[PDB]
């Protein structure tokens, strides 16, 4: 394209949109330099269809973070367990994406069908958002390092 390259696509809830629009806006986009974001309940066209939004971000982006939470779970997770053949070499050996663990999840009510969010409760990879508002600082650190790995 032109120059409509993102450093990452941001999926997330509207019970979250908060903590995404103000605290990772001004550690990212306010940054400096900064990082391009699309975010997913924020930047999508309301004309534009669905799948046409979703699809089209994670293809002009360079990354894609998942800001997990309970609701994100049950209200957006879902689409992101089946996908349709949309990556020639499948998102998994495609970068990856970059999961943010907001608060805790309880897994052992996390379906069952949800295999691949079970592996990353397992697989324990992600950044949590720390309680202690004295190690936020690293954990911004931790984010933009992993956006632009």
């Amino acid at each position: 394209s032109r120059n409509i390259c993102y450093d990452a696509f941001v999926s997330y809830s509207e019970r979250d949109a908060y903590w995404v629009e103000n605290l990772m806006v001004q550690e990212l986009e306010n940054f400096n330099p900064p990082f391009k974001l699309c975010l997913h309940k924020r930047d999508f066209i309301p004309g534009k269809w669905i799948i046409d939004n979703i699809i089209d971000s994670i293809e002009k982006s360079h990354k894609t973070v998942f800001v997990l939470s309970e609701n994100f779970v049950k209200s957006e997770w879902c689409k992101y367990e089946l996908d349709f053949s949309h990556f020639r070499l499948f998102d998994e050996n495609n970068d990856a994406a970059i999961l943010i663990l907001l608060e805790p999840i309880e897994k052992k009510a996390i379906p069952q069908r949800f295999c691949k969010l079970r592996k990353i409760m397992n697989t324990k990879t992600y950044l949590e958002w720390p309680m202690d508002e004295a190690q936020r600082e690293g954990f911004w650190v931790n984010l933009r390092a992993a956006i632009k790995s």
